């Protein structure tokens, strides 16, 4: 009675990563935020990694994204075993699309 | 090309909180997680507070929920600017719920 568990859809902003170096991502997110500063400043985002080939230093990637003001709520599209196992270690949840 | 930002829909676990004491909520959550551990461990959750009432210690509730391993990524169905205000302090986003 105290809780109920449900499954519901939420639209979230997704950052689809295509290059891997944190600094390049930081610069690119900066430019993107400037396209709608009032909405994208401090926006909660999900990091999608489906299109990544090179390995990603996650702690460093998490800091580079966070430094732009964006707030990382988790990671999606992670279709690797180890890699998945990695992300979940720093308290970051894995999210899946509907 | 290094980045894309677009909205996507995500099917999420929503814990609907009802009238109660952080210890009780922590109790109820552990019992749910135990029934489906393979799926529920470190799951991302949204906390729906629409059924809560005037007095509620948000810091105590968030700590209790997080203690179960669940990863609170946002709050939904909020009903006052007070509680709301207390939520964005810790940087938790507010979500709208399908």
């Amino acid at each position: 009675t105290p809780i109920e568990l449900k499954g519901s859809s939420f639209t979230l902003s997704v950052v689809h990563l295509h290059e891997a170096e944190p600094k390049v991502i930081h610069q690119a997110l900066e430019d993107k935020i400037a396209q709608a500063p009032a909405f994208l400043k401090h926006a909660p985002v999900v990091l999608n990694v489906s299109a990544l080939e090179d390995p990603v230093n996650w702690s460093a990637m998490h800091k580079a994204v966070s430094a732009t003001g964006l707030r990382v709520i988790g990671v999606s599209g992670c279709k690797d075993a180890q890699l998945k196992a990695e992300i979940e270690k720093m308290g970051l949840p894995i999210l899946t699309e509907g």
